[PDB]
């Protein structure tokens, strides 16, 4: 009675979600089914019955038994243990020949993949009482009113299951290794803005619903972080637009005193009076605290601004956050410059990242590629490449690409665990403390730190942009603060152009 | 941090959600700690440990021991076991004074009644990267944006938590007694339409999150049924509106052709030729089907739209289902006139039901109060009476009553079973096949019913609507065919006219 809800599809036609026909187990245990027949048509031997079940459904004999011993009852199913079973659980039961014993057929939502892009695809979930399917997070819920039907429709996202299984490959290892808090991956085509890939940890399997609701929070979208020193790029163009910078001239390393409090570069000593190009390579604060005097606070703000920080990108996941600018005051503000206390979506980073690459266009994320119907042919949507603004000129973008090159290829480079052999790789680190949740201030330990590296490759003329991030580390936490995010940057980057045949 | 969470409210002001500050159990367990500490700043006795937290928290001494045991680590959590302590648990944990053990503070979203209203309320669920939470169903999630914060927007509603513990103590009887695949309890003030107790089984519990997500749909609102009998009364209010019922009009009663199929009053054969007041009494499928040869197939699909049905009744619960009337074939038609082939939610039969009682005015269903900030005091919204449409006159309206009456009251009746003790009690008993999820047609075996009773007390001036539902009863399924919802709508009705100090006789 209920219509075939739309499917979700990958970039190459790959089914995602879909429905399917499963069955489910009903066992009529009254004579009076059994009256004018020669063999019974109900459970006569509710032990042996209740032994060859359990050889089928996940549940112990004596509790199916016990659910067969139920009076006054004509029919008993047997909850969730009894629904959701495949046509060969089916015909293995059927060979069985249980007397009462019959299969029903129900509809479910299958996810081929499992645990795959989960918290950007969602689950949709069953009322028995119905059949009908209703969207509970993501891309379910988002398109639930094209997806539900009489047909509904199809929505085809931009994600490629192939780079999609490199990024969920690479994010079991980093919970294996460093069993962090939370974990994210995104793969964007550097020139046309789609999400090829993305996944985050902890999340849930949507066909099985395992750890369903334990996270609402899409990474991408809806989490918030104080980004760390990837956010150092963004202040590092606008000194770069606006003169400030020299790659060449020499500022003063160490610290400096702001309101009282002591920020200084991660190494306590500084380097003494060293150029700003080797401040950048080196994630210099005093640098960018320094560049942030020279442009002036008032300025710096508006260039956050044009940035897109502050504000959502007007994508189509439900609840999208829109950060906010640290800049009540000069200490926020001077932090806000190595990327704290500001707050970002990591869809904003990439977003604002993406300028470099396309003349100073900022390029609007999209995960959509299309929702139409597959009966009618009616197209309801369809994604496009969309300039989100043009913060900077070419000229601003191509030099602060050179920077983020040397950041990693530098002979002085404090990176190189990102360079991956055969490919030109470039792109920002990032080292950030993360506010405790109850208030109060920053996460307490040896290294609760949130690192990052937003990175391109091949450099100068990027084909994706892949965007890690990994938030208190429970094991390794001194490897995680070495190594950032490199265990998983390098081998998404590395299969990810070689699935896109760049020449190795 | 986060902003305080807005409170969900009843209508007398307890609380129904609000935030609290729980504790999560933190365990350092890395000698570093202890470096430049005169005491031991971590757990030097991971056995003993092991052995004192077992006596606060649920899980097993052998998997705290393991938990401690992760190497690489600083410190170590101890998953759902260890979250959402209470100050209690705190306490007995910190006199302890286990090294390297401490509490840490996080805000819960805390529902006092635990399994209460609960798929009206709704949950609200927590980001633990920011502690941010999200309504995920119910009032939670519908009013999101204000309950989140400053401070967020409380919600009030309607509900009132004395009436609300009747209908749950009401409902849990139903599930022991007949186990039924869904079940649902409403109770509204019959004279403003205002929600004064919902709820439904199965259901989940907010508080701890049991079986949250195992169904998705509100029965009041998202659900649709076939009501059967209980719709009855929709075409007799037409019936009389139009001139075509006379309560001591004869008609043939027994069974009509309706396109190949044969349909029939409850007992197959009848009771001959009947005054219609009593064919109403007794439920007479073939007294509503002639009641609609009378008024005309294109008259009666117009009656059933004006009593709101097939539409929303645009309410402030998401998603709410529209129904849809049958009547593509004189059989859907003549099928719909008791009740099946069309389908309605539980809100449109309250809807139209009031209407009885308001001089044929219909009376919109309502829940919430208000939506205000206890900061500032802004009222963002406030509810209130508002009328959905007057689909019948005044008469007709009393003359309805009349037969409501006589359904429960006549010494004919087949409905003496809701009747209670000491109260004057009305309304209309309902009897409906239910639709196969699986398509075809209806589920089978010995008692495959939707039954149900939508009641008013006291009769003719009543103070409450009490409408409850019961599909497909697993157990004692012989005895809900018999008895319907009484053992229900008894208790439920019963306590509420006592709580509203209602005289009893």
């Amino acid at each position: 009675q209920q219509p075939e809800r739309g499917k979700i599809y990958d970039r190459n036609g790959k089914v995602l979600a879909e429905d399917v026909e499963r069955y489910k187990l009903v066992a009529v245990i009254d004579k009076k089914a059994s009256a004018n027949s020669k063999k019974p048509r109900h459970v006569v031997d509710k032990k042996e019955t209740a032994k060859k079940l359990s050889t089928v459904i996940d549940m112990k004999p004596e509790e199916i038994e016990k659910r067969l011993s139920q009076k006054k009852a004509f029919q008993i199913e047997f909850g969730r243990k009894g629904t959701n079973l495949t046509y060969q659980d089916k015909l293995k039961i059927e060979k069985m020949n249980l007397p009462g014993i019959s299969l029903l057929p129900e509809t479910e939502r299958f996810y081929p993949n499992g645990n795959f892009a989960s918290h950007l695809i969602g689950r949709a979930q069953k009322n028995p009482d119905t059949g009908e399917l209703k969207g509970a997070l993501g891309v379910e819920k988002i398109f639930d009113s094209y997806l539900s039907g009489k047909r509904g429709d199809d929505v085809h996202l931009t994600i490629d299951s192939n780079i999609q299984v490199f990024v969920e490959e690479a994010l079991d290892g980093m919970v294996e290794r460093y069993q962090p808090k939370d974990l994210f991956a995104v793969v964007m085509d550097a020139k046309t803005g789609e999400i090829l890939a993305y996944s985050q940890r902890p999340t849930f399997n949507p066909e099985t619903g395992k750890d369903f609701g334990k996270k609402w929070a899409n990474d991408l979208y809806q989490n918030t972080y104080e980004p760390g020193s990837t956010f150092k790029s963004y202040g590092l163009a606008a000194a770069i637009q606006e003169g400030a910078f020299d790659p060449d001239k020499k500022y003063k390393s160490g610290h400096r005193d702001i309101m009282g409090s002591r920020i200084s570069d991660w190494n306590r000593v500084g380097w003494g009076e060293i150029p700003m190009s080797l401040g950048f390579t080196y994630s210099s604060n005093t640098l960018m605290m320094h560049l942030q005097d020279l442009v002036g606070a008032d300025k710096m703000k508006s260039w956050y601004e044009r940035f897109g920080f502050g504000k959502s990108t007007k994508g189509m996941f439900d609840g999208e956050a829109p950060g906010q600018i640290g800049w009540s005051n000069e200490l926020q503000q001077k932090t806000s410059s190595f990327g704290q206390s500001t707050t970002v979506t990591p869809v904003q980073m990439l977003q604002a990242q993406s300028a470099f690459f396309n003349d100073g266009n900022m390029l609007k994320p999209w995960f959509v590629n299309s929702v139409e119907n597959p009966v009618s042919k009616r197209q309801f949507y369809k994604g496009q490449k969309q300039i989100a603004g043009k913060p900077i000129t070419k000229d601003t973008a191509e030099k602060v690409e050179k920077q983020l090159d040397l950041v990693v290829n530098s002979k002085k480079s404090h990176a190189a665990n990102y360079r991956i052999d055969g490919y030109e790789v470039e792109g920002k680190t990032g080292t950030a403390q993360v506010a405790a949740p109850n208030g109060g201030g920053y996460v307490k330990g040896p290294n609760p730190y949130f690192v990052s590296f937003m990175g391109d490759a091949p450099k100068k003329n990027p084909k994706v942009i892949v965007y890690a991030g990994m938030s208190l580390a429970q094991k390794n936490d001194q490897e995680a603060y070495e190594l950032g995010v490199s265990k998983a940057f390098k081998p998404i980057m590395e299969n990810t152009l070689k699935y896109l045949n760049v020449g190795k």
